[PDB]
């Protein structure tokens, strides 16, 4: 009976028929920690940023917090936010080591996701999938690096403040985001780093130019993952666009949690999708 691990930033607390287990990142000022759990009021938490003057900083899970979530089981995945921009892999590869060195039967493989949210959503499915199907953990443990190859994510962010001061993304990237009305479309490069593909101005030329890069992505109608942070209608939109363009049936609009509200900010929509 295999389990799923992943940290908080694939927004999600549960995937329905499986072992799953989400590890809190946690957000912090001077003077409050914003635990990236079940416990999180995001609302409050964006207007309490939104005001405050000072710094913010954010953090990857303990190693205890990941030990915890393994539990006992002795068939683990886990997927991490991309090593490219947070120490959250590494953290979970140093579990890993103890956790081997407590249960000596177990298979735990730690999965890069070269990415964030929706992604990661991906990438869990399609190893609940896997797993259903009644692949053995070898072949899931190969395959899924495949399988990721063949995946894709476009953000777009209305303000990219938080990247910035964290040192996330440059000041020129983010300036442009400053402009009231103006946001950054992005995408998740060969590197697992915020890749900026261009400014735009309001919706429906975010539909046009996403329409474009899905195109030229081979978006051929496949799963579609999209959170939004405060953006319902934006995420709609979007998922009412994909439909139409591509004939896509399986998609699923969502909320960002706390990691991703933190960093994609308020009006941020951030989506996943397979390719050709
Ligand atoms: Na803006």
């Amino acid at each position: 009976a295999m389990r799923l691990v992943a940290d908080s930033a694939c927004d999600i607390k549960e995937l329905r028929g499986m072992v799953f287990k989400a590890v809190p990142l946690t957000i912090s000022t001077d003077n409050e920690e914003f635990c990236d759990d079940g416990q999180l009021d995001i609302h409050r938490m964006l207007d309490i940023l939104e005001k405050h003057k000072g710094r913010s900083y954010t953090a990857c899970p303990g190693i205890d917090a990941w030990l915890e979530a393994f539990g006992d089981d002795d068939e683990i995945f886990v997927v991490t936010i991309t090593a490219g921009m947070s120490g959250t892999y590494n953290s979970a590869m140093a579990a890993r080591a103890v956790y081997l060195e407590e249960h000596p039967q177990a298979k735990v493989r730690v999965i890069d996701s070269k990415s964030t949210g929706p992604q990661m959503r991906i990438i869990l499915e399609q190893l609940q999938q896997m797993i259903e199907e009644g692949k053995k953990f070898e072949e899931i443990d190969g395959a899924i690096d495949a399988y990721m190859q063949k995946t894709r994510l476009f953000c777009s962010l209305k303000s990219l403040h938080n990247l910035a001061q964290n040192g996330r993304v440059s000041k020129v990237v983010a300036s442009a985001a400053e402009v009231l009305g103006i946001s950054v479309i992005g995408t998740a490069s060969s590197h697992g780093t915020l890749e900026a593909i261009g400014k735009c101005r309001g919706d429906k030329k975010l539909l046009v130019k996403l329409q474009a890069l899905l195109d030229d992505a081979g978006y051929e109608g496949g799963k579609l993952r999209i959170c939004h942070v405060e953006n319902e209608a934006l995420a709609d939109k979007i998922a009412d666009m994909i439909k139409q363009a591509y004939g896509t049936t399986d998609v699923c609009v969502y909320k960002a949690g706390g990691l991703c509200s933190y960093y994609a900010e308020r009006g941020g929509i951030i989506l996943s999708c397979e390719t050709k």
